């Protein structure tokens, strides 16, 4: 849409819902002893988002800062690990992610700017994080029923499927989403170097919404060992040069085991409002492949 | 500092305090019926930060997005006015600002990335906003006494100085800050086109911390009339083209009277911790003139 068109929408209800969601989610974490960090938007390093079956291999937006190439945040994953290295133990951040994905990813849940509530826990296992997310989502969905007067899936825990088995049974995550009537987990997805891999098993997890709304959270246990991380980076044809200071920290032995996840705030607003496209709930749409006028 | 040195610093207490500050400030606004918006980082339009006595006249950093030149967020001021135009009434956002200022601005309170708690109120006047910020700061300071066991400014009476009187008595707002023991206001500062000017009087306000800690909040009532806005842009030598969709909206008579302010979260963390330099309270320092290593 053009500028006047964009500002002429009535999204008051969606924003009221977003306000309630942010209040609920932030309190959920601070109530549990999590530290609340502020985001970074520019850094020499960022999430490669590759390998990743969910992506097409995008490169990050880049800008010079005092002559030096910085990358706009794909995600704060590496910085989350660094926060754990700083001994902060349990952290979260409302982190804007910039992912300049193609028109082919304009499926109603993607946006080229979006804020993730992104958290990480020292020493946590995938089962711990999946359980924490279920607790959050179940609670949120009960609150959503009060806010909307509509019914939401009542499951306290969600069924778990291996990625390989999703492909076989449904063809794709998107097709599985269309068939399901409650949220569900897809686990064991071969992807980026930072997700923990052990003898062919990836210790990671995506939460998928029902009714075709698709992935709403993605996370994993992490690699922390220098040699393992470098091998995975090289095997993917990525460059150590792209992760230099992070690899210096890893070589020094300062990364620690951890697990975490990011949760799409706007995707949840979309789901609770029941919006066909995420843009409908955003004051300033950022539609994949379409440069925003404001 | 190299990367290992950066993550070897102790910041646990500072981040504990930051968590309490963010909890307190976000609740202060949601308790008062503000809608909680998410930030944008890339747009064809952004805060010019000029004319402005506190600025260096820097040009915003830019990056290509699907073939269109986008500006990184200097501040979300224009977008806040747009949110008011959308009928959202009272809004706030934890908004990262990117301001690539020179080493000359490395004074202990500047950071080239920083998050502002940025808010705007339809129809509010400067006295309404100043009173609200006074209530916020008073409450925060009483909480901080509980958190820290230390004494904070009484924060019940805030003296108001005209900008020209600051210059005459102290020379700079920096020198004023050094001589005060209570926070104080500086008002009537000639700056950007969006701040309301009537009869040579600017309806704006900066909150200055005592003990040399400097400005912590800045805002004003807004211009909303197309002709008034255009005149100030042209008179300052800025290009109307740089603000096209915003001006389209103004021309359509869709902007509304409002007033607001941004509050420096990290600056408050610094003040409450009592840190000599803001970098000491940040996991990932972003020092003016020094491209960050991580």
């Amino acid at each position: 849409m053009n500028a006047v068109e964009i500002i002429s929408r009535d999204i008051y209800k969606a924003i009221d819902i977003q306000t309630k969601i942010l209040d609920y989610m932030t309190k959920f974490f601070t109530d549990r002893g999590f530290k609340w960090l502020l985001p970074i938007m520019l850094s020499p390093i960022t999430d490669p988002l590759w390998p990743d079956p969910a992506g097409e291999g995008i490169r990050p937006a880049e800008v010079d800062v005092y002559g030096v190439r910085m990358r706009l945040t794909h995600s704060m994953i590496l910085h989350k690990q660094l926060a754990i290295a700083m001994g902060l133990e349990k952290i979260f951040v409302l982190s804007p992610n910039i992912r300049l994905e193609s028109r082919r990813k304009d499926d109603g849940r993607h946006s080229y700017e979006f804020t993730q509530l992104d958290f990480e826990i020292e020493g946590a296992k995938m089962k711990d994080v999946m359980r924490l997310i279920e607790e959050l989502i179940y609670g949120l969905f009960r609150k959503a029923e009060e806010w909307t007067g509509r019914e939401f899936p009542r499951a306290r825990h969600f069924k778990v499927y291996d990625y390989k088995d999703i492909l076989e049974e449904f063809g794709s995550d998107e097709k599985a989403s269309m068939e399901m009537e409650e949220p569900f987990w897809i686990v064991n997805i071969p992807r980026e170097f930072y997700d923990r891999e052990e003898n062919g098993v990836w210790k990671n997890y995506d939460l998928i919404l029902p009714y075709g709304y698709g992935e709403v959270s993605s996370g994993g246990e992490r690699e922390w060992e220098y040699e393992k991380i470098v091998a995975k980076i090289r095997a993917a044809g990525l460059k150590e040069d792209s992760f230099r200071p992070y690899l210096e920290i890893a070589r020094a032995g300062k990364l620690k085991p951890s697990a975490g996840a990011g949760i799409g705030v706007e995707r949840l607003v979309r789901f609770i409002v029941g919006a066909k496209h995420i843009a409908e709930v955003q004051p300033f749409p950022r539609v994949p492949g379409i440069p925003a006028v404001i």
